[PDB]
């Protein structure tokens, strides 16, 4: 399932992070992941293809100007075609988790509208986004790492590009490091004896570092039991 | 406060969208913010320069060989001399929120590791990583998005670069938009009703999207005020 993405930015070259190298790069070789930018610059009039503008009301800041912002989306979603989810990334949005990511994944086109200055004008909010969605509790510069951080997130549920508990920790060579050994289980070969291990890991790091985490699962018999072991070893 | 930030990274070219774009370009450009990387793959001595390694235990993934990993994070610490953090970016660290940002500004030198694969060997998070931090509740393909996020939240901080509530609406030109007006308050020209709408519409954003950010803020009494206001004229 093709996946494409429209991308409204100021700066588009930005994007090459994620079209240009590793997995996401890979993925836009092989045509399994498109990326189209519209950068607002390019559909302003006047001489100095100026893209903010002075908010109404005062302050300090300056806005995106409204319409060469404008006429930039409605550029992307002529392209897109029908079906396209218009997402705009600010602090005031919903908060992304994975469950979240999953969610946008299931969708085949999404254009990204990415804020510069202190915003967009909140009109078009309501007449051109159809949801907005937050990174996380931060402030940044501009909403474009925000849509990169986002399509990497959803380019993995893409098919051929490649449980709610935190990984396990992973070792490789050599056997010692500065002292420390490998855990002889995961030198055993027993397959089974090495799933429950990294099970019962993951589940001992999830309940110290992120607790709360658990309270969202309900846990299968088997993680019932090996949190109890890990808690009954962490208070011994 | 100059900031220097070595970068640990088998794709050091994804760090041009924050050092030669926007302000964080122009942070680079005027010698407030450093960015120095090293490439794993640089330190490699095989014919096919090698940085992957298999898992001890098997799986499906791979692990960044620990050898040329350790010899880069060792050369960037050479570089930066006394008192810089090693930051390791992964979904089992600290959750990043404003106040993380703040407290990791306070570094005049970070070191910032960004894995790949299924991460790297426990025992080098063990003897060389300071601080592991998360960029939030969601899966990637590698550190580097999160490292150059993180990058532009603490740059906000470096003097020369440029209250705990969601950002009120902004409206710029032009006065009717789809036949959507501008709050006439913002056209008055008052600027004390204009501060206090603000700081209302806030309060109301904040309580209705994200009510439990509320719960950690210790309101002014003008803030407790216009948000008693706000949730009466919800009400009504
Ligand atoms: C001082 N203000 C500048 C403009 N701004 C803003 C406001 C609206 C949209 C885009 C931006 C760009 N910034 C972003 C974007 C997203 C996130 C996120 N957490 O997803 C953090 N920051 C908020 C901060
Ligand atoms: C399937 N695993 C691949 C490897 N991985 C991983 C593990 C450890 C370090 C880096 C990575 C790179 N990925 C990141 C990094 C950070 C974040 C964040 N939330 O700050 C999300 N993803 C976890 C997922």
């Amino acid at each position: 399932s093709h996946m494409w993405i429209g991308v409204i930015s100021l700066f588009p070259e930005m994007f090459k992070a994620i079209t240009e190298f590793g997995v996401t790069g890979r993925a836009v070789k092989h045509n399994l992941l498109k990326v189209e930018c519209w950068n607002p610059r390019d559909f302003t009039f006047d001489k100095h293809k100026t893209v903010d503008d002075r908010p109404y009301g005062g302050g300090p800041g300056m806005l995106m100007m409204v319409q060469p912002l404008r006429d930039a989306i409605h550029t992307a979603k002529a392209a897109a075609g029908e079906g396209a989810k218009v997402i705009y990334l600010s602090p005031q949005g919903r908060k992304l988790d994975q469950g979240g990511v999953t969610e946008l994944a299931q969708n085949q086109k999404l254009i990204l509208v990415c804020g510069r200055y202190e915003g967009i004008d909140e009109r078009l909010i309501q007449t051109e986004i159809d949801e907005e969605w937050s990174i996380g509790d931060y402030v940044l510069t501009g909403g474009e790492l925000p849509a990169m951080t986002l399509i990497d997130a959803v380019a993995r549920f893409i098919p051929g590009v490649l449980d709610g508990l935190l990984d396990c920790p992973h070792y490789t060579r050599p056997e010692v490091l500065e002292g420390l050994t490998v855990p002889p289980v995961l030198m055993s070969g027993h397959h089974e004896e090495i799933r429950k291990w990294r099970l019962k890991q993951s589940l001992q790091r999830t309940w110290l570092r992120r607790p709360e985490l658990l309270e969202g699962l309900a846990l299968t018999d088997e993680q019932r039991k090996l949190l109890k072991e890990a808690q009954a070893e962490h208070n011994s």
